[PDB]
């Protein structure tokens, strides 16, 4: 007679009230949720807590799952117990869901044979609900995966007997696929958080997800925590300041379980009537910090404590039961210590299992089981199983790993560790960083940024340059201040790098990367430097000027790509190209140098000691208004060599005003890449007279403009000069057609200087080529490919370009279209 989603509400409302759900919270107090410190959701852009699910835009279609996505501490488990609370007491999705389902990957096994019981299992004590009533009732239902990358056990995409059906048992991945591919319960909307690490498997699960990434705290946001943290403003000040004076822990504290470890050493220590020590600089550092406070007031039984890490991070299992502690000796005392102080915990919520703190905690204590004085103890096959999901990543028992192994310890604990073993870890260390820096695929494995984090956590100046001595590129995704951290540490330190890519993710559009900017002008290897697809805007280009201009900079390939790059900025660029002595190659391409940003441009190009050689200024929407400028650059300019100024709006008289100049034989112009400038055959007249001049020109590109038959002709006219010299000449689509392939036919057979002639997806027709395959035969002095590229022939032709490409070997390609 009741309506039992009341019931359910209230249940989980009541619930949903602990942090962790977990006793030992600082003598047991209230958890007070209120301490909840918002995070910012971003769309994969800011998004609201709401709205999650909801619609996009366009064709109004929405999203029944979305995942999210982050860093271990970041607090997805959090974000997920506010998003049930707030539905609980009917502030989000109020009118959207009748039940919330929470289902804790921590709990669920794979192995188990179960029906879908989790509706039940999650709900109120009352055992048997209302199943088959309105709790069976599709689009109203929301499903919460908290923790997917923590499932314990081996789980496949690759399952077949998916079984549908709630009503029936069957093995838990099967279960849980079926779920997450919307194949059970069709219609019921499902929210899945997990570590980006575990995105190898979902990708094969989710088909249609919607995106969403976790950040951290904002500078604002922590001292809020901070405060909110204390009862006493006068402690958390002194704790905050503590904190703000040391840069490095400040930064790292943006993940809401460092700064939380943080908190709870400082309050602990303080009670005691300490001065609040805290000199901790990497993630390990932090760790070992909290530990040593916690255990040294206890450490006896430490080895045991490992040891059960370390088993349960072998044989896949995160709750223990009092049989496994008793089993490592570990009963009727540890338990006790590590509740008085929080270590570790029993999970209090009407259960028996046990618990570590967080996995991040876990995995440190298995770490620490390699260093001392039993799945293996043998590093060899840690790392050998080290990027596979069935044993959790191993990222931090290896990341630790790393960071336990140094010269510069003390007491407390870390004594604890054997000399010889250490030694050892670390060649072996030193060895598969060699391995997996060479191995340069894309995988979740080490990817070039990883390597590095679990370098930083190693303060040794032999070991990281050892490390870095095989990294001599380096191509890396900054998303976070912890990444450009720890990437201006490793690039700082680098000697033998060739070549840098940095693929800057929003966080640009700041002064933000000048962290990292200031690093590369002390390098004294480094030539080349690729800041492409990204959006180093107007003040990114600003600081990066600055940069290039410092006396050590050594930089001598600029490759800006899509970055955004105005009218104005353009100027610092030319302050670069007046000043730096080295750099060779700019590339400006795909951006808004409109008429205005040439000129300047220009104005630096045509400056004593500019020593540029090739600039690309490709898709820069420029129009025949600044061509007389670059004209006069290609005049002046004794450096410039390369110019390509194709898919531009630019005319005849555009190309025609670089070539009266261009046509001084003096000009040292080797390359005209007019790939797409809109030519048509009156401006063709322009490019002969270059042709027939200038003796450095030696490849012209035209592919994509509308020569046609008339332009054709004239250009051969120019071509079929003594004096040219050209030796490439590449003509795509050009709207050429049979009633020219008389005079290529001549060109070939005329034009001595030719080495490669090139058409592309143009009717030449079979008349052409065929003459082609006779004239070719008589000491033709062409030897690279013949083009034809994209035009297909009757069966007789192709036959005649076979035997032409066996007939003559010193045509090396033919280039048939099949
Ligand atoms: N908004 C917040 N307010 C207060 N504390 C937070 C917040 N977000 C995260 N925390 C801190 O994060 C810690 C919990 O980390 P959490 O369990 O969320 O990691 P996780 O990656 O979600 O773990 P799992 O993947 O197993 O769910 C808590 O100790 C808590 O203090
Ligand atoms: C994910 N994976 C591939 C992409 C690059 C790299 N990314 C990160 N890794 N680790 C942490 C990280 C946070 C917290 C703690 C601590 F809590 F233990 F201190 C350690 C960490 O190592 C973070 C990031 C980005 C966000 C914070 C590794």
């Amino acid at each position: 007679k009741k309506d039992y989603r009341k019931k359910y509400r209230k249940y989980v409302r009541s619930r949903f009230q602990c942090i962790e759900d977990r006793n030992a919270r600082l003598g047991e107090s209230v958890s007070l949720n209120k301490r909840y410190t918002r995070l910012r959701l971003i769309k994969e852009s800011p998004i609201k807590m709401e709205l999650l699910f909801d619609p996009d835009d366009e064709h109004s279609e929405p999203v029944h799952t979305v995942v999210f996505q982050g860093a271990a501490g970041i607090g997805k488990t959090i974000l997920a117990r506010k998003m049930m609370l707030d539905w609980a007491s009917g502030t989000l999705y109020q009118d959207r869901f009748d039940y919330l389902f929470y289902i804790h990957c921590r709990e669920v096994s794979l192995v188990t044979q179960r029906s879908l019981g989790d509706l039940i299992m999650s709900c109120c004590p009352d055992p048997n609900p209302p199943i088959h009533k309105i709790v069976r009732k599709p689009s109203r239902i929301l499903f919460l995966m908290d923790g997917f990358d923590e499932l314990q056990g081996a789980f496949d995409e690759h399952i077949g007997p998916l079984c549908t059906d709630w009503q029936k048992a069957e093995r838990g991945d099967i279960l849980l696929s079926s779920l997450i591919r919307k194949k059970l319960l069709p219609e019921a909307s499902l929210l899945i958080t997990t570590r980006p690490v575990a995105l190898e498997k979902l990708q094969h699960l989710l088909d249609h997800p919607r995106h969403v990434e976790i950040l951290g705290f904002s500078e604002a946001k922590r001292k809020e925590y901070f405060f909110k943290y204390f009862s006493d403003e006068a402690q958390a000040r002194a704790a905050f300041s503590l904190i703000q004076e040391n840069e490095v822990l400040f930064t790292m504290c943006f993940i809401p379980l460092v700064c939380w470890i943080v908190c709870t050493g400082l309050k602990q220590q303080m009670e005691s009537g300490k001065s609040l020590a805290q000199t901790s600089k990497t993630t390990t550092a932090v760790y070992v910090f909290f530990l040593s406070s916690l255990l040294q007031p206890l450490c006896a039984h430490l080895w045991g404590l490992c040891s059960l890490a370390a088993d349960g991070i072998w044989n896949q299992k995160i709750l223990f039961e009092e049989s496994d502690l008793r089993n490592h000796g570990l009963q009727k005392a540890d338990v006790s210590a590590f509740l008085r102080m929080n270590l570790f915990q029993k999970e209090v919520d009407c259960e028996k299992f046990y618990s570590f703190i967080h996995m991040t905690f876990q995995e440190f204590f298995a770490a620490m089981y390699y260093l001392l004085e039993l799945p293996s103890r043998d590093v060899t096959v840690l790392l050998e199983n080290y990027g596979k999901f069935e044993k959790g990543y191993l990222i931090f028992v290896v990341r630790f790993l790393f960071g336990l192994v140094n010269q510069e310890r003390t007491s407390y604990l870390e004594k604890k560790l054997s000399c010889k073993i250490s030694q050892q870890i670390r060649l072996e260390l030193l060895k598969w960083i060699e391995v997996k820096a060479k191995a340069k695929k894309l995988q979740i494995q080490p990817s070039q940024l990883e390597l590095f984090y679990c370098l930083y956590e190693m303060q040794e100046e032999d070991f990281v340059q050892r490390a870095m001595d095989y990294f001599p590129k380096i191509e890396i995704n900054l998303s976070t201040r912890m990444d450009h951290m720890v990437s201006s540490f490793c690039i700082e330190n680098c000697h033998r790098v060739e070549s840098l890519s940095l693929g800057f993710l929003h966080n640009l559009t700041s002064s933000f990367c000048r962290g990292l900017f200031s690093v590369l002008s002390t390098s004294q290897s480094l030539t080349e430097l690729d800041l492409s697809d990204n959006s180093l805007g107007d003040p990114g280009m600003r600081v990066l000027c600055e940069t290039l201009q410092h006396p050590g900079c050594n930089i001598r390939r600029l490759w800006l790509g899509r970055c955004g790059l105005s009218h104005e900025c353009c100027f610092d660029i030319s302050l670069v190209l007046s000043s730096n002595q080295k750099l060779v190659e700019l590339d400006l391409s795909d951006n808004a140098l409109g008429d205005f940003g040439i000129r300047l441009l220009c104005v630096g190009l045509k400056h004593l000691l500019c020593n540029l050689k090739k600039l690309w200024l490709v898709s820069c929407c420029l129009t025949s208004a600044c061509c007389q400028d670059l004209a006069s650059v290609l005049s002046t300019s004794h450096s410039l060599t390369r110019l390509y100024v194709g898919e531009n709006a630019l005319g005849d008289s555009g190309v025609a005003i670089l070539c009266e100049k261009a046509k001084n034989p003096q000009c040292n112009l080797q390359k005209l890449g007019l790939v797409n400038s809109g030519l048509t055959s009156v401006c063709c007249s322009a490019l002969s007279s270059v042709l027939s001049t200038n003796q450095n020109l030696t490849h012209l590109y035209l592919r994509g403009n509308t020569l046609g038959d008339k332009g054709i002709k004239l250009l051969c006219e120019g071509l079929l000069h003594p004096d040219c010299k050209l030796q490439v000449l590449e003509l795509d689509n050009c709207n050429l057609t049979s009633h020219c392939c008389w005079d290529l036919s001549t060109l070939l057979t005329s034009s001595q200087s030719l080495r490669k002639l090139s058409l592309g997806n143009n009717d030449l027709g079979d008349l052409g080529v065929m003459m082609f395959c006779e004239v070719l035969k008589q000491q033709s002095c062409l030897l690279q490919n013949l083009g034809l590229s994209e035009m297909y022939f009757n069966y007789e032709t192709k036959s005649a370009l076979e035997t032409l490409q066996e007939e003559k070997p010193e045509l090396t390609v033919v280039f048939e279209p099949s």
